[PDB]
């Protein structure tokens, strides 16, 4: 069945072989059940943990980590000549972290689910259908409906499946379709076929799409689509079809990892070339066959030194902290890398209905006829501060609180609003909020009546359940209803006749018809005949409310004090309805709209300050979208919007060259399909701009998937929350601004500690390369490198993750996504730092070799040929040979590396500001982590079993002073580099004296002037 709206009810019923009066038989029900399937949308399949683990390998950082670990284990198996099993420890310690963060990668996701599925109303859709088994209607489950079923729908009932209308039992049928198309006002439905086959969902006025609900009437229909074949099913399929790429942070990390792998390959090739041809010496090896093992050991040590193992752990820690901060700020984050995406966001695309506005119609402005004379009059204007269905609020007359009990005309206005309508407002604790039960306008009138207590009813000690209708009931008892003249299309108004416990008849409708059908006006408590001037005045008020700066739905109200009695009523004719109120007393009019949320305008201003562009993409009409844009501040009140607001049809006809500056300039998009929303998001992404698509409902589900980051309102549909990466549980729109702020700060911290880790890794690489080239014995075994790069390089990195945010963070435009984390000059600076670190470590080892008070004196680089001396040959000196395996040089190099890393973390507090201007105690976490890691290093040195796992030994006072003497100049070098970067306090210096002056006490020539 296709294009059911284009076909009349007769052939639609004939196609399925179903009768409207009887329905479907059980055999037909089961045949259609097996032919089509279950009438439900399939849930997301449970991603097994094994698949998640195997797909976590896709990141290039963990890719290089895993390949390095695998090669290390392979060469651990290669080194079968050793006996102690502790060697096989050195690869294993890697694998643990490769799991740890991975678990967190799953764990947080699970937490997100625990916060996403919790914000769902798990009430099965319970649908009334007609079948041949029983004449009366029967209530069945949602999944039991099959195409061809006859469904009776009523007010307040959610539509179970796509239903073509057959006949409306009531007068008119109103359907709220804000879920599917973002329409802010209910749509009237009819059984007339729609000739256009390619009509949009809003053009189809003879269809009841799934997910929507009925507002006013009751109707009968025939199901034409179920499950996936429905409009929501097609939209969900389109959302699943679209592919979400990696986050910009993930892309930057992947590029960084590719560069790092290229560096590893280049350095390994270079060291192999510089080390090949060294087998010509009369040593063992079997033509480099047995020297290949030593060369590969050097290569794997270099690869380990070049890969920061603790980087993923600190990255995950920072992302988890940001996610926790959003959890505190009522924002659920699905994926850890997505918390930074808002920081680099340039354009924010937002839905109007339900996202920018509360989707709850409310009255904001009302006027009563105050003072009238011949041809001129003065009107009393009022303003309502309520934005939602909650009955809390105050009425303001010329910007001051006012009680409506003093105004009689306000009393009649409240009476008409409370009595003429037929809907109501209720409060529930499952969601803990207020909902409507009928038309949005009627419940808006009810909320307006409740807000203005004309009868001064007590409310300070009343429960929230009866708060929704606290004073509406008070109005109802005193003036009891008799009957209702329903709404008529030609009349554009509807009336209620009622009698007291005299006998007035209220009428509410469009301003023009109501004011044309009235022959009296109400001034306070007095009746005044027709005079023109008041008529033009009130008509001007009507159109300045309708088409002014704020677009409002004007609703004229009148009362007939002398209507015809009950007995002379003919309710069977709609034509007779109009003539029953030929003489009316116009009381007043009210203005209602779907108001934007109170936190939108300030958030829009803040986003404009941060350089972020805000665009409205909605399915509603252009006028309402432009009005909301003007209200929230996207456009000015008098600003022209000729080339800044577009419709889907207008955008389609636009040339791609015109579409270029349309996307770069236009800020309002109205009447767009979900495919059009995804097309707009893709076009914006085609200009290298990070897109934050915030919204709710089904119509935003594909776009939420297409954008770089998708944000879903907590009151939105389940599909929208599934397609999004962030969820606003409390529906606070400033949370987006807060998330952007922390994302910028988090990216700054990322840059800081990635640069610190790269400095440490290049230092280790230079140390190993210099040791290999110089021929000296190894100064750093790989397990020490793992211990350093995890503990001593994660605790300072975690502390750097707590860097204080910049003051000018939110007053600058978003960063260019194409820029790299490490610039050329910063790369040179950190390369120099690493070269100094490696030179310092090698120099400490050589200093222990050649000039040590408690060590040997094999100096002038003689006998430094490692793996060469075996006995007392002439090149062999007086000292022994086993001293080359002493752990003293190893622990000296380790201590120098640790101290230099402490200094590098100390002066990496700022990108360019000197450590003198910014004292290190600004970040107490930094000094805390430095002290903790130094304490752990001391514990490693002075504990029983670890100094055996690590080939180290405790030092003495002189060696420690030498270590600090070597380590401190890195602070001066970094300060000089920062100074030359900037150009091209007292309390800190006071603490410098007890340290640097102590260094001046002892001076040593170092006895090292042979080569370097
Ligand atoms: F729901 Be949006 F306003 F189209
Ligand atoms: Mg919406």
């Amino acid at each position: 069945m296709e294009n059911a709206h284009t076909k009349t009810v007769e052939e639609v019923l004939g196609h399925f072989g179903v009768n409207e009066s009887t329905g479907l038989s059980l055999e037909q029900v089961k045949k259609l059940k097996e032919r089509w399937g279950s009438n439900e949308l399939p849930a997301e399949e449970g991603k097994t943990l094994l698949e998640l683990v195997i797909e976590q390998f896709e990141d290039l950082l963990v890719r290089i980590l895993l390949l390095a670990a695998c090669i290390s284990f392979v060469l651990a198996w290669f080194e079968e000549g050793e006996e102690t099993i502790t060697a096989f420890v050195e690869p294993f310690v890697i694998l643990l972290i490769l799991v740890a963060n991975a678990i967190v990668g799953v764990w947080q996701e699970r937490n997100a689910e625990n916060a996403i599925e919790a914000l769902k109303e798990y009430e099965p859709e319970m649908g009334k259908v007609y079948r041949q088994d029983r004449k009366s209607v029967q209530r069945i489950k949602a999944k039991d409906i099959v195409p061809g079923d006859i469904v009776e729908i009523a007010v307040g009932d959610k539509v179970p499946a796509d239903i073509r209308l057959t006949s409306i039992k009531s007068t008119t049928l109103r359907v709220d379709q804000s879920i599917l198309t973002g329409e802010s006002v209910s749509v009237i439905k009819h059984t007339d076929p729609v000739p256009d086959p390619r009509a949009v969902n809003q053009d189809k006025k003879n269809m009841l799409f799934s997910g929507t609900n009925i507002a006013a009437g009751k109707a009968m229909g025939v199901v034409v689509a179920t499950g996936v074949n429905t409009e929501i099913g097609k939209i969900r399929d389109e959302m699943v079809a679209t592919e979400q790429e990696r986050t910009p942070l993930q892309q930057k990390l992947d590029e960084f990892g590719e560069q790092l792998s290229k560096v590893i390959s280049l350095i390994c090739i270079a060291v192999w070339i510089i080390n090949i041809g060294h087998f010509n010496d009369p040593v063992h090896g079997g033509s480099w066959i047995r020297g290949a093992i030593y060369y590969f050991k050097i290569a794997v040590a270099l690869a380990v030194a070049a890969i920061p193992e603790g980087l993923p752990a600190v990255i995950t820690t920072c992302l988890a902290l940001g996610t926790r901060r959003m959890a505190k700020k009522n924002a659920i984050v699905r994926s850890l890398p997505s918390v930074e995406t808002l920081g680099c966001t340039s354009v924010i695309c937002s839905d109007k209905t339900g996202t920018l506005t509360t989707n709850q119609m409310s009255v904001c402005r009302m006027f009563i006829l105050d003072r009238v004379e011949g041809d001129t009059c003065s009107l009393n204007e009022f303003t309502i501060t309520g934005s939602t269905y909650a009955p809390i609020g105050e009425v303001h007359k010329d910007d001051k609180p006012v009680n409506c009990h003093q105004y009689d005309g306000l009393v009649e206005l409240a009476t008409i609003c409370a009595l003429c309508n037929d809907s109501a407002l209720d409060y529930n604790e499952a969601k803990g909020v207020y909902e409507k039960v009928g038309e949005a306008t009627e419940t808006a009138l009810t909320c307006l009546v409740e807000k203005m207590n004309v009868f001064d009813t007590e409310l300070k000690g009343l429960s929230k359940i009866e708060r929704a209708n606290a004073c509406n009931s008070v109005i109802k008892q005193l003036m009891k209803k008799e009957f209702t003249l329903e709404f008529s299309r030609d009349r554009k108004s509807m009336s209620v006749y009622c009698t007291p416990n005299m006998s007035k008849m209220f009428v509410k409708g469009a301003p023009e018809g109501v004011i044309d059908r009235c022959t009296h006006i109400r001034v306070g408590s007095t009746k005044v005949p027709m005079t023109s001037g008041v008529k033009q005045k009130i008509m001007s008020v009507i159109r300045e409310w309708g088409s002014g700066s704020d677009t409002l739905r004007c609703l004229a109200l009148a009362t007939h004090d002398n209507p015809l009695r009950r007995e002379e009523m003919h309710l069977e004719d709609s034509a007779n309805f109009i003539k029953y109120e030929t003489n009316l007393t116009f009381v007043g009019c009210v203005g209602m709209l779907d108001p934007p949320r109170i936190e939108v305008a300030s958030s829009v201003k803040l986003c404009r300050q941060a350089g972020i562009r805000v665009i409205m993409i909605t399915g509603d009409n252009k006028g309402t979208a432009v009005a909301i844009c003007r209200r929230i501040g996207i456009f000015g009140q008098d600003e022209d919007v000729t080339s800044k607001a577009f419709t889907g049809r207008e955008f389609d006809e636009l040339n791609p060259s015109a579409q270029r500056d349309a996307c770069l300039n236009a800020r309002c998009f109205a009447r767009v399909e979900p495919s059009h929303k995804s097309k707009i998001v893709e076009f914006l992404q085609s200009f290298d701009e990070i897109t934050a698509m915030t919204g709710d409902g089904v119509n935003d589900a594909p776009a939420l998937k297409k954008a770089e980051i998708g944000i879903a309102m907590g009151s939105g549909t389940a599909v929208a929350k599934t397609a999004s990466e962030m969820v606003l549980a409390d529906d606070n729109f400033s949370t987006i601004v807060a998330a952007v702020e922390e994302g910028r700060a988090i990216y700054n911290n990322m840059k800081q500690f990635i640069r610190y880790l790269i400095s440490s890794n290049v230092g280790e690489v230079v140390c190993i390369f210099l040791t290999a080239a110089l021929g000296f014995p190894e100064a750093l075994i790989p397990v020490q490198l793992l211990w350093v790069n995890l503990v001593t390089d994660g605790l300072p990195a975690t502390a750097l993750g707590f860097n204080p945010p910049d003051l000018d963070i939110m007053n600058k435009p978003p960063r260019n996504p194409k820029e790299p984390l490490i610039s050329g000059w910063l790369f040179f600076r950190y390369l120099a730092i690493g070269c100094y670190v490696g030179a310092a470590t090698v120099g400490a080892a050589a200093w222990w070799f050649i000039a040590a008070d408690g060590g040997p004196r094999v100096s002038f680089y003689q006998l430094s040929h490692f793996l060469q001396c075996k006995e007392d040959n002439p090149d062999f000196e007086g000292v022994d040979c086993a001293i080359f395996e002493s752990p003293y040089p190893m622990t000296m190099a380790l201590s120098v590396l640790v101290t230099i890393e402490m200094c590098n973390a100390l002066n990496s507090l700022s990108e360019n500001q000197s450590l003198l201007r910014m004292p290190p105690w600004e970040n107490i976490w930094l000094v805390g982590s430095i002290c903790l890691s130094m304490s752990l290093h001391f514990l490693i040195l002075y504990v029983e079993p670890l100094p055996l796992i690590f080939q180290i030994t405790p030092l003495n006072v002189t060696q420690w002073l030498m270590v600090l003497k070597i380590s401190l100049p890195v602070i001066l070098m970094d300060e000089t580099l920062k100074f030359v970067a900037r150009n091209y306090s007292w309390p800190f210096v006071l603490l410098i004296m007890p340290l640097v002056i102590w260094v001046y006490s002892t001076d040593t020539n170092f006895s090292d002037m042979f080569w370097s």
